[PDB]
DNA sequence: ATCGTGG
DNA sequence: ACGAT
DNA sequence: ATCGTG
DNA sequence: CCACGAT
């Protein structure tokens, strides 16, 4: 009976998209963003096209009615050609004349002139990218409705979140771990979510080798919990939970005792709680099958490794594999903490803002993978590094969505 | 809602053991044993034990109201010392007096004199053997009722059968592979199963090194479709499923390859219909493990790759079976729909063991290779007389094994 | 070797 | 070692 | 790059 | 890389 929250106190149940868009109408986001401008620009070279017409019409009555969001302006700007000079001109003529968030359509494939912007985007303002040849032939609805979850989202707004019981859970998660972009080169990355899933503050380390990872693992972890508490300062964990996870070096003995050195560090800092009870926790996505009934299933497969049938004539599966790999509890309390950690492992698989219908995957590793897309091909065509250090907006909002 | 049929028409469902025994004595079983001397001896070293008296009046009793054998007679025969000379000697009295089967007490968990006394026996005559120092009063019960089971099927008897669409699964399923006895030796079985569940034929090869083995797998499963079709000569087999498992030499593109030339061989030989469909299938133990509903479920891997959860009978655990179709030839058309056929039909069979009123959840044509391969291996170890079924009808044609 | 687990 | 119908 | 599964 | 679907 889990349901997600959303504005006015109001609650819906979760896996159903029609009373969720409903709910919205109805009561608004968990948390409608609060803009400076009430402007966005929409940019794009189809200036007197029908569609570009009807999806801003769209846009425009989504925002008001659904994600009340009242009085935005929608400005429009052109550009000539569509080459990274002419579209970063008019994306700087938006930006001086003062918007909240920017729309850019772009009229075709184009790896390296996408990740060139998107990147300048990150650096500059929160984004929203669109193709003009797959929006034609394409159902406009569909299309704006879940455009719009994670536009809202990249605004600083919380669509919705997970109802969840104050006295189970970690009081924070810290997503961790890192992420390949090649066969050498890696980066690291730290997360800390609140257990209704929403995303209190992110770092990523620099580009590294894989000899550096891990140097760079703690020092993201001491970066995050770091700027976490500085903006929490009256957060008390006293139940730490890391879901470490990523296709990284395989040093899992030497992994583990540097994030258990982490953590009593932190703890000698009084970042977190005299005795912090807290547990490392390794996730894997496995190999996905079909069932030829199975929502919130746990499989235990031995003491520390279990599985969650996460669902996405045949019943797909995503499996989830769950390993214990350290933590500080007692035998008497441990079942217990393992049913509470796994509970929250399926939750946090519920809380994907990237539209209605996400797939089901935990948000501490799922983010992490959205993140490394971006980083690992603005790498590989050479766009603005993205530094998320200094920057409150990339340390505090869902950029990579 | 899966039943088995036992005598006079009725069925009852699986997985109740207090149903099953209550249905054996209203109705009898699928098959009464025909008996040719209606006599079978006890033999045992404790002339004066009340529990050996409590045994045999219990035995009596459900042979005649349980599987409707009635009018059998219990001779006694009497063995002075626990050795294996003395205990042969009443086992050839008891067969020169003229019996059905022997059911035979040892003293105690003897490995040695056990498995030479089982080897001899199963050379000899339909056997049942038993522990003195485990028997009990307050399991007696329990003893004689599963004892009986295996007992009445080793004296040719069907205590159920499985209920299945005549429509659907395979004609036959043969069991077949090899199982290690040591590092080197081994040795191949094949397996005949009826849809039902019920075994036709078994032939097992001698015992070999690794290095024969892709030779005599060929040769074993030769023998009992032979032995299969000298005895069920209008037995139309149309669809035919190789269920292949064992601990065996790692050889599989070669075992494949043998396997689909065998079937060829058969075909060519009108053992088997000329267009025969057929699949070849891997089946496989994997790890258990727990749900912290799953009674029959088919899980996909991949098109060739399948898990039948099968239930092990806060924490419930499964023990799943790996299926892997290793070689068909199945029209596409008509291939998901063979696939859910030859997995209900493996778990249809996870249901057939005549060891005991409970069912083991493995399907009988890996199960009962495992129970010869665990007498092949210690009769081997510990010097007992060699088995082989070839020429013997009885063995062929009986689960010697149980 | 009543049969199966669980240790 | 236990429990099973 | 609406986001997903095949 | 495309085909089709979602409220
Ligand atoms: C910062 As750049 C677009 O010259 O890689
Ligand atoms: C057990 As012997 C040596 O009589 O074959
Ligand atoms: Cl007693
Ligand atoms: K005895
Ligand atoms: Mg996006
Ligand atoms: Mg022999
Ligand atoms: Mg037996």
């Amino acid at each position: 009976g889990l349901t997600y929250r959303i504005g006015n106190g109001a609650s819906v149940p979760i896996s159903n998209t029609g009373e969720l868009i409903k709910g919205l109408r109805n009561y608004g986001p968990y948390e409608v963003p609060s803009l400076k401008y009430n402007q966005i620009a929409l940019i794009h070279n189809n200036q007197f096209s029908s569609l570009i017409n009807q999806l801003k019409s769209q846009i425009s009555s989504k925002i008001d009615e659904v994600w009340h969001i009242h009085n935005i302006n929608i400005s429009e700007f052109i550009y000539d050609s569509p080459h990274f000079d002419s579209i970063k001109s008019q994306v700087d003529n938006a930006i001086d004349t003062g918007v909240d968030g920017i729309m850019l359509v772009l009229p075709e494939y184009n790896t390296p002139l996408y990740y060139k912007l998107k990147s300048y985007l990150i650096n500059s303002i929160p984004s929203q990218f669109m193709r003009y040849d797959i929006l034609s032939n394409r159902n406009l609805t569909f299309y704006v409705d879940n455009l719009l979850v994670q536009f809202v989202s990249k605004l600083g707004g919380k669509p919705w979140i997970l109802n969840v019981d104050p006295e189970k859970g970690s009081d924070i998660i810290i997503g961790t771990g890192a992420t390949r972009i090649d066969n050498v080169n890696l980066f690291c990355f730290a997360m800390v979510f609140k257990k209704d899933g929403t995303m209190l503050w992110n770092e990523i380390s620099p580009i590294v080798t894989s000899s550096e990872y891990l140097t760079y693992l703690k020092s993201t972890i001491k970066k995050v919990v770091y700027g976490f508490k500085k903006s929490n300062p009256d957060w008390d964990v006293e139940k730490l939970t890391l879901h470490v996870s990523g296709k990284r070096p395989k040093m899992k003995d030497g992994e583990t005792k540097i994030l258990k050195e982490t953590v009593e560090e932190l703890k000698k800092q009084e970042m977190v709680s005299r005795d912090v009870k807290y547990a490392i926790l390794h996730l894997n996505e496995t190999h996905p099958f079909w069932v030829m009934p199975y929502e919130g299933t746990k499989v235990k497969l031995s003491s520390k490794r279990y599985l969650l049938t996460l669902l996405q004539m045949v019943t797909p599966i995503k499996p989830l594999s769950v390993e214990i790999v350290s933590d500080n509890w007692t035998s008497e309390e441990y079942y217990h903490n393992v049913h509470e950690i796994l509970d929250e492992i399926y939750y946090l698989s519920k809380m994907n803002w990237r539209g209605f219908r996400s797939r089901n995957l935990p948000v501490t590793v799922n983010y992490p993978k959205l993140v490394a897309g971006i980083i690992a091909n603005v790498n590989r065509y050479g766009g603005y590094p993205i530094n998320p250090e200094g920057n409150r907006s990339l340390q505090t909002n869902p950029w990579f969505l």
